[PDB]
């Protein structure tokens, strides 16, 4: 019931704006909090409770927040995020 699927989300490199959505910890996963409206995250049509496998080069594990947390910069530093997801049904 679940389907994997990769999501594009893209912004001008370096701006002091996030890209428009916020991570539900709910160990051992990660999720999608919320997607504002007007941001890069909605027109991507990333979805609220998707749950997130990976960014860009970045497989999430519980085992280490900090390197997600830094990919989690280092993607807003970039304006690139190319995101793994699973989204249930
Ligand atoms: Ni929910
Ligand atoms: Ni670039």
């Amino acid at each position: 019931q679940f389907s994997d699927m990769r999501i594009s989300i893209n912004q001008t490199p370096g701006k002091s704006l996030d890209f428009g959505f916020t991570i539900k910890w709910d160990i051992p996963g990660i999720f999608v909090a919320s997607v504002e409206a007007g941001s890069p995250a909605e027109f991507s049509q990333l979805q609220v409770d998707d749950e997130i496998i990976a960014i860009n080069n970045t497989k999430f594990s519980y085992n280490d927040s900090k390197e997600w947390e830094e990919a989690m910069a280092k993607a807003q530093e970039t304006g690139h995020l190319v995101m793994d997801v699973r989204r249930y049904g």
